[PDB]
């Protein structure tokens, strides 16, 4: 298991434009296109992202390219953020993956907002961090995925992702 396999499980793979859990146009492995309710706006973002006239459909290779860029962006974002960087640096490789997962799903600014959870993670108070993380819109709206990510922070193992 690694961050790519982890996010591939959590995000799935779809080669045509679809709506994500929030109802936003997305494609590939959780590549958000736009929050606009306009499909045409989403198709324009897609064409721009891929570099060709796609008409809403991409190849597996193209999906994987966006995915690589997005994972890279999530990590880069953590390292540039003054709230996220110290937490990330303090963590082991497995828990680092859990933090990248959150950033991929909700964005740098969103995760940076979890001030109390971040402090508990920095303190290595794993059970306490896990309890705090669950008190969130994130957990309530995507409880199965949140549970997996939280288990990863609690245990520092891939237990929530094996057999998946
Ligand atoms: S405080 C984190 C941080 C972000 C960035 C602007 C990339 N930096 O140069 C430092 C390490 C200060
Ligand atoms: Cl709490
Ligand atoms: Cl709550
Ligand atoms: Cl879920």
């Amino acid at each position: 298991m690694n961050i790519f396999e982890m996010l591939r499980i959590d995000e799935g793979l779809r080669l045509k434009i679809y709506k994500d859990t929030e109802g936003y146009y997305t494609i590939g492995i959780g590549h958000l296109l736009t929050k606009s309710p306009s499909l045409n706006a989403a198709k324009s973002e897609l064409d721009k992202a891929i570099g060709r006239n796609t008409n809403g459909v991409i190849t597996k290779d193209e999906a994987e390219k966006l995915f690589n860029q997005d994972v890279d962006a999530a990590v880069r974002g953590i390292l540039r953020n003054c709230k996220l960087k110290p937490v990330y640096d303090s963590l082991d490789a497995v828990r680092r993956a859990a933090l990248i997962n959150m950033v991929f799903q909700m964005g740098e600014t969103g995760v940076a907002g979890f001030t109390n959870s971040l402090r508990m993670l920095q303190q290595k108070r794993w059970d306490e961090a896990a309890v705090n993380l669950a008190k969130s819109r994130w957990y309530n709206q995507t409880p199965n995925r949140a549970k997996r990510v939280i288990t990863t922070f609690r245990t520092g193992t891939w237990d929530a992702y094996k057999n998946l």
